[PDB]
This record gives structure tokens, C-alpha cells and sequence, in this order.
């Protein structure tokens, strides 16, 4: 036998992190779970017990906490980049680091109007994450994504005219629900190194914006023919605001809401225009997945 | 042997409903779910293999979808005392109902600064739940709840003056971070049946309000001397602000956040007045209770 | 405001034990999550900012690590009346300990047909609890529990005769599925202190097993009328065979297969005595509740 | 824009089938959760309104249970290869099916040390997964998986020798707590269509038989140098067993079993030889990776 592929490192290191403005009192926290797992010249630490080219996954956590102490931890998109870059840069025979940050909200209160200056609420379970792949001689790879975007639109989506054969019961909505969980993806131009990282930092924090702006929008505005062609006018506006992204991935469960006959109790009548009351069902679900680029044809467009 | 207590009914049942502005085109969406148990003179279906003295479950989940199609399903006091009333005026062998709801947020978004009439965000996790105990010639127990209501602040939490013997490792701390989920109930009067219910509608949004409002200020206002004193404030105010509350009870966990000493590497300074990372921990938490009246004692105060 | 009531402690507490057999090399283990809640005197670290009554969440942590280092950790019972007595008696102002533990599955792994002196599975998450409640001058109450024991039968399953009014829909069957997650809890007498629970430790391993058979062969081959019936069946047979029970409680999801009507497509056949492939349903679910005690009627029985 | 790539389905599809023979009175059942995803011309759907290129996941989900009735189900990689074929073949213009089952354990009882004919437990959350990808003009590739099987051994396990540096404050072991939640899987050989797949349907039992097999016995009896170590050896076993297998992937959680330092109270010896009370960390954990295959090195070896 031989390795073909090996990574190990440290999961679920859960970080926060504060900021105190001593001139004004307002403090500002950071809250995050992180994922490194490196690769590299590590194959007889599995083949040989040859424990002498392990970093302990131990000392990685040590290293989250000390790197998140010496540099700011936003956007995670930089945090991750200067992470990834100690270990290949420290260690000789380390040749790539895979962070994956989850980063988790603490949104300000506002109390009697007021922005509060140190207190804070999970305003959402979405999260903003970011995985970046720092490989020696090759730069540094990053996606940028957001989940956990739960919405509901009550109107304003229909779905028809799709295939109808042996195996179709469904019936044609001009009408109906609409609800998912966004995750969108980002995927950046690879970088060569942490300066150019450094060179396009506002950057993240505006196309994680755009990214939310633009999936928020167009769900609520579009009188959707489909999932799929929802999700691909917002990738597309995606690609057109942000050009130093590559693609846009979306994944989105069609997450259903069923109508219920009640025709059998009274007569009473909760289908179609008189639908008002609907059973949400837990599974299955619709999954429905694409990844977006630019163009490049040039005939038979 | 003798069957000393029994109920039974549907539990996990999900409700969806809208109402739709055919005037504006605003819509508005609830979504629950609802458990329904049931007491009465059912002991035989246990002892005796009797099931006609059950109401299927099946029967009852059909029931609260009708419920919802033929009354307002807000507020969730209002939906399960009518629901819980049903059962035990329609079947004369069945004397209790015990309907508890749990309401999922549906909050409308805003698109470009306007209020959009049919597009909805899960913007939090937090739940408003109720308990509605429907007991025939004893009217409706009704305890109404927040849940889920995550938050921190930064500083302004202090723990110091615990007894301290040869179990105690805990420093004492004037500056620490503070962080729980919200767990708020309120017990309303009894009431006579579902008139008296149906007098106080308007208090029931108007409470819950309340709790949350006093809740969020108390936490971020409060320079906590412990969980304990800070809740019992959250409690003692809401009771001054309804007087057809008895009872408002907190379950707060704390939600430890620890200081990591990184003095071992570089002389970093991370602890004390210079502690900028920390080790969020999963478990254990402590768990702080409290059920709060009011006062009877006229000596001795 | 007053404080009606109050408890806090510590919850979520991890613990493991090894027990090392020196001579023949056997190895034991015991997992468990615990949680102590302590009431007393406490009142005014609710009203007062008074610390000095509050033995702090962080010392009962510190004293659950180091009772279990002290004693036993089996049976569950026989720990958690330790430890439950400790903070009454070691703390005057202390009145009650409220301690529940959840026992994790590790079973030796037979390797080869030979057990294994040092390795463990964990071959289910059905869980043995405790809950025990001591309080001072008034002894020791103890409820034991298994819980997430999940379980299916083919056939053998019937429901029929139940009430069938304007709300039904449910059709009568002679042949379905049962599946449930038992959670089964056998109340004990009142012990009057810690010596009276040792007095009986061998009873409570012997009691949990005689549970559980019951439990698995009761289901197994009760030809069932309801959910409502067999359980009782268990619970009858748990308290026939140990005297120092006072109550068995079931508590039963009804968790549903539906059967798939495939006759549309080719004139499949896949229902009633032809039914082979089904929908397990995740919500929603009927729940079956009762408490069984030993009969006192003298007449009209 | 364009479309780089495209896939959607149905996800979380509930299927339980019951085999009955009406000899013996045996049954015997299956149950697992289904995922299909399809690729083809369907960039459509996504970028001009197209449905009709669109086999709606309802229709998806009506086959999954259609192709459950009228075929095996056992062994999954069988039953994913005859589900994932008939959508390429039923549909010209879909040309790669994606099918994912996990199978949820239904183990007999036994009742009075006697098999049961039709009453089952889940014995352990453990599943069994298969992805099989099914992608026109070229083939059936399947990957075979065990997932969620947790173990612990409580000696025998060592960890020393590994890389120290500033980051460092792990100290070397001879003799710790070892606990994973195994994820295996082995990649099969490139099939040619299902023809070539039912020719080595005895195999799948087998070798996923093989594989937890090896897993348990390899971990209870290596003396352990790290789990890099310990997975390796289980890797090498299953490829030298079966030869239709190319690659063999192991992704191991180091679940970390604290020492705690008593000696602080009353001089307690709880760590080295004299540990006997543990702390469990939920997070964070250890993540060790590898994928192996057969070697083909001839030089430098
Ligand atoms: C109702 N429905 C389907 O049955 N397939 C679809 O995804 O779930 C699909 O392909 N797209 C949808 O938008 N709606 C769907
Ligand atoms: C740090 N700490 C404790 O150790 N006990 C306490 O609850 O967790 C307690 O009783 N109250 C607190 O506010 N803080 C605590
Ligand atoms: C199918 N079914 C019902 O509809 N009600 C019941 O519980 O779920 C009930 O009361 N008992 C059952 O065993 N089966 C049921
Ligand atoms: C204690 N420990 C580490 O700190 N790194 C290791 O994985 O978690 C590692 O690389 N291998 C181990 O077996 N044990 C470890």
C-alpha cells in the first residue's frame, strides 16, 4: 500500500474575539468556529509511526488562539489567508493549509433607539464562511460563502411546463409557496500570496454584502418560473458587481409547503384561490444546485 | 394495577397559514407547531383494549388544521385556547386539553428600504411559544414564553463574593463576558373559559412585547453582580407592567466564555485587562432558575 | 416582587471513569452527562446581589469530578444519592440537590469471539438515567429511566374501533407497522437517607434489566390493539416484579409508515396485504402517555 | 453568464421496504434515506424559463419508491445502480445520476435467546452508505461507506514523539484514552454498466463486512503510535482483501479525553497511573484524513 492523499489538523476550535475602543467604550466582539488541516511530507507519520513530522493538531489550536490574538480576525477571508500562510511558511515540509472558518453573529443592539456600545444578539442562525486553501507555490484559493438564509415568499412562484410522463403525479401551480435555505458561493481569482490578499480586503466584506443585497432582491422580486431560474438571476447579478470573483454556486432545498383538501369536513374549501392554511413538510425536499461563470461562446449563443 | 394518569394526542404537528390583502396585496404569514394531548375517561383503551374511547391522533391533527382555517391563529393564546375548548366541549368524555404551540418567525423584508408585501426572512431562531391547559369546570391555565433569545455582552458582568471552601477553584472576577439563551414564561390569571381568553386579546402581543423589550434593556443596562440578580430584575419588572400576570419564571444558562493564558508563548499578554481571545465552552454551562410573585410579607421585609 | 422558587447549578457535565483491573488486565468504563441543581437559602442572590449564599456553578462542578473520583459511579442511583447528599449535608443553608445523570452506552467489543479487556462500542444511543431528588428531612426520591430505545415490528400491529365522527379520516387497520422510541421511568419508593439506598444497590441494575425485557418482549409479542394497550402491558409486568416500585410511566411516539398507493403507475400493487415499500413519516406523530400504580378499588372493578 | 455546472433532485426521500415470507412467517426490513441528483441538458431550466428540460423532483421521488417496489433494495449498491441507470436510460437528454443512500439499522431481536420473525431495534446509529454515480458513456463508479461508529478504548493508545516548537504545550503520552467516530469508505473499480455490477453483487456484503471487521479489530488491537498510525493499518488490511477495491479512505474525530488535575483538594491523585476520572471535550477535536491505494513504487521504496 502507499498514501495517495493525507490531511489531518484541528476541528471545531470555537474563537471569540473583542474589540475596545477605550476612547468612545464601544466594543466590538467577533465569534467564530474554525477547521485547519494541513498536508504535506507527512506520509510516514501514517506508514512508519514517524510521529516527527506531525504538528501536534494540538499545537494548530494553540496557533488559531495566538494568530487570532496578533492580527485581526475580519474579514475571514484575510484571517484564514494569514493562518494558512504561517504553516506553510513555518514548517519546511507543510505544502498546504485548508482553513475553514464559520463565523457567527453578534449583531448590536439598539436599546430605546440607541445603538448599544457592548451588547449584542444572535440576530440569525446564517452564518458567513469562508474556505481558503493556502498551497505552497500556487497561491492562495478562496470561497466565500454565505448559509443558513431562511425565507419564505407566499406568492409570486409558480411551477409548470415541466416534463410530464409515466412517472408524474404533480400537479401544474400558477400559484404557490416558495421557501429555501440560501447557501451562495463566491469563488475568488486564486491570489498569489498573502500581499494580494492584503491588496483587495475591502473587497470581502462589499461582495459578502452584494452577495446578500442581490440573493434578498431577487427572491423577493422575481416571479419565479422556477427555483432554477431564480438562483441563476442572482448569480448572474453576482458576476456582474464583483469581477475579480470567477463563479457564483448556489445550493438550495426546495423546502415544501403542501396545500390540504379539507373538502371532506363541512365542505370547507382551502385549495387553490381559497388556500390558506398549508402543511410544511419536513422531508423530502427539492435540492437544486448550479455553478455560474462568465461566458465565452462566441456563436450559437 | 390501575392507570394513575394518561393523556395522549398528536405532537409535531406543522402549520402553516397566510392572510392575504386582496384590497393592498399585503400578505401575512404564521407558522407553528402544535402538540395536542388529551385526558378523560380513557383509562379502558389501556386496560381493556377499548379504542372507542379514543379520538385517533390522526382525528386530532386533522382537527388543528381545521382549527386554523376557521379562526385566527394569532395570537397563540387566543389559537390554542379555542383549539383546547373544541375537544373538550365537542366530546363529552374527554375533560382536559393541553395544546402547546411553538411559533416560528416569519419576518416581512425589507427590499430597498420598503417593506415587501409577500417576502419573509427567519431573522432569528427565538421562538414565542404557549402552554394552554384547557381543564373542563376548571377554565384555562395559560403560560406564555420566549425561547431561544441568545445574546452576550462584553463586559459589564462582574462574579465576585461566592463562598469560597475546599471546592473552590473559581477566580473571583469584576470584568467578565456574559452570554445565555433566554428562556422567559409568564402565567396569566386564570381564566373562566374562552370568553374571558378572548377579553384580554390585545394584552397577550402586548405582554410578550414587554417581556422582550425589559428583557433586552435589563441584560444590556444591567452592570450584573450574577445571572441570579439580573434576572430577578427582568422579573420583578414585568409584573409591574401587567397585573393579569401571577408568576414570570427565567431559565438562563451561562454560557461560559474563558480566558486563555498565552504567556507561555512570546510573553503574550491575553488574560485580565489584556484578554482580547477567548475559548467559548460548549459544556458544561451553568443553569440559573428563578420563579418570581408577588409579594405577600407585611413584617419582616 | 418575592422569589416563589428557585434552583440553579451546574448541567452538561461530561464525565468519564476507567476502572482497572491490575491483576487480570480488564478494563471497565463509564460515561454519563450530569447536571445538579441546588436549591436553599438562596433568595438573596436574587434580590440582594448577596454572592455569599451562592455555592458557585464552577465548585459543583469541581465537586461532581471529585465524587466520582471518591465512589462508585454505579449504579447510577446509588451516585447520584451520593452526591445529592453531599451539598445537603456539607452546606447548612442547602435544602435540596437535584441531580440527573444520563448513562452513555460502552460495550466491551468482542473481538474474534473473545471480549476484549480494553475496547468499547457505543452499540446504541438508548441512554439509563437517573433522577434524583434529595431533600432534606424528607429523604430521597428516585426515578430511574432508559429512554431512546428504538424499536419496529412488521406485523402484529392493529387499530380499529376507535371514535369515528365528522373529523376522522382514518382508516381502521388489522395489519400496520409499529414503531416507536420508548422512554419508560420506574418511580421508587422514598428512601429516608443514604443508607437506605445502599441497602438496596443490587436492585436497581436488576430493575433496569427487567425493564428493558419487558420492554423488548412485550413488544415483540404483543399482538397489539393500540400503543395504549401494550404499554400498559409493560408497565403492569415491571411493577408485578419489584415491590419497591410505586409507578411505571410510558411515554410513547406513535411513529408512522404510510403506505404508498402506486396503483397510477402500471397498476402497481403495493397496498394493503401487497404493501412492501412505505413512507416513514418524521413528523407529524401521535405521543401515548400513562402512569400505572398498583390498584386500590375494592368494588366496581 | 453560463452555466459551468448543473445538478438537481430530490433529497431526504424516507424508504422503508418489508420482504415477507409466507413459508416461515420471517420478515425481514430495510430502511433508508435516498438522494438523487441528475446532470444533463438542463442549463435551460437555469437560464431561458425552460422546464421542460426539467424531470420534476416529485416525479424523482414517485421513482425512487416505484424502482424500492419493483426490485431489491439490498445490497444499496446494487439497488443505487439500478435507480441511477434508469434515469439515464428512461430520459435521453439526462446523462449522469447521482445516487446517495444511507441505511439505517434494523437489527432482529432476539426474544428469549430466539430470533424474532418480525420485531427489530436499532441497535446502534451507525449507518451504511453508498454514492453511486452513474454517468453515460462511462460507467457506474460506487463508493461504499460505514459512517457513525464510535468507539473508545481506554488504554493502549500512545502519543509521543511528535514535532515541538513555540506552538508546543502537548505533552508526550505513553498511555491515553483512544474514542473516534469512524468514517471509512472504499472506492470500487470503475463498472461498466449494471450488468458488470450485478456479476460482484456478493461482494458488497462481503467486503462491507470485511471493512468493520478490520475496523474493530485493528483499533482494539494496536498499541497505538498515533491514529495516523492505527487507520493506515486498517487500510492496508481491506485492500489486501478484496482486489476490486482501488482506494481505501478513513476520516477519524480524535475525541479527546481530558485528564483532570485533583490535587488541589485534599492532595487527590487522579493523573498518570492513578488517573481514573476523565473530562470528555465535546470541541475542539482532532481530524486525521488519509486515502490509500495499492503501491506502485519499484525504486527508493
Ligand atoms: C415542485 N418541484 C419539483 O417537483 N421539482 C422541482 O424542484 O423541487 C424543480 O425542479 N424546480 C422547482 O422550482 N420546483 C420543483
Ligand atoms: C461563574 N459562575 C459560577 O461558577 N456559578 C455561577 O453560575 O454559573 C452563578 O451562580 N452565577 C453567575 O452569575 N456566575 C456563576
Ligand atoms: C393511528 N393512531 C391514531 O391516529 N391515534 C393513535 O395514536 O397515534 C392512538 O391513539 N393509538 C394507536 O395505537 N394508533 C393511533
Ligand atoms: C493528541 N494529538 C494531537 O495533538 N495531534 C494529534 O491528533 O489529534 C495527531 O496528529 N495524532 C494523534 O494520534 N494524537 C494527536
Amino acid at each position: 500500500s502507499a498514501v495517495k492523499a493525507a490531511r489531518y489538523g484541528k476541528d471545531n476550535v470555537r474563537v471569540y474575539k473583542v474589540h475596545k475602543d477605550e476612547k468612545t467604550g464601544v466594543q466590538t466582539v467577533y465569534e467564530m468556529t474554525v477547521c485547519v488541516l494541513l498536508e504535506g511530507e507527512i506520509e510516514t507519520s501514517y506508514t512508519k509511526a514517524d510521529n516527527s513530522v506531525i504538528v501536534a493538531t494540538d499545537s494548530i489550536k494553540n496557533t488559531i488562539y495566538i494568530t487570532a490574538k496578533q492580527n485581526p480576525v475580519t474579514p475571514p477571508e484575510l484571517f484564514g489567508s494569514i493562518l494558512g500562510t504561517h504553516f506553510i511558511e513555518k514548517y519546511n515540509h507543510i505544502h498546504a493549509a485548508h482553513v475553514n472558518i464559520v463565523c457567527h453573529r453578534w449583531t448590536r443592539m439598539d436599546i430605546d433607539g440607541k445603538p448599544h456600545p457592548h451588547s449584542f444578539i444572535r440576530d440569525s442562525e446564517e452564518k458567513r464562511n469562508v474556505q481558503v486553501d493556502v498551497v505552497e507555490g500556487k497561491g492562495i484559493d478562496i470561497k466565500s460563502s454565505l448559509s443558513g438564509l431562511t425565507v419564505l415568499k407566499s406568492t409570486n412562484s409558480q411551477f409548470w411546463g415541466f416534463l410530464r410522463d409515466e412517472y408524474t403525479t404533480l400537479k401544474e401551480t400558477w400559484d404557490r409557496i416558495l421557501s429555501t435555505d440560501v447557501d451562495a458561493t463566491w469563488q475568488w481569482k486564486n491570489f498569489s500570496g498573502l500581499q494580494e490578499v492584503r491588496s483587495h480586503v475591502p473587497k470581502f466584506d462589499a461582495t459578502w454584502a452584494t452577495a446578500r443585497e442581490v440573493t434578498l432582491k431577487t427572491f423577493a422580486e422575481d416571479n419565479s418560473a422556477s427555483v432554477q431560474a431564480t438562483m441563476y438571476k442572482m448569480a448572474e447579478q453576482i458576476l456582474a458587481r464583483q469581477q475579480l470573483i470567477e463563479t457564483v454556486e448556489y445550493s438550495l432545498p426546495n423546502k415544501h409547503y403542501f396545500e390540504i383538501d379539507l373538502s371532506w369536513h363541512k365542505g370547507l374549501q382551502n385549495t387553490g384561490k381559497n388556500a390558506e392554511v398549508f402543511a410544511p413538510q419536513s422531508d423530502p425536499n427539492g435540492l437544486i444546485k448550479c455553478t455560474v461563470g462568465r461566458s465565452s461562446l462566441k456563436s450559437k449563443l
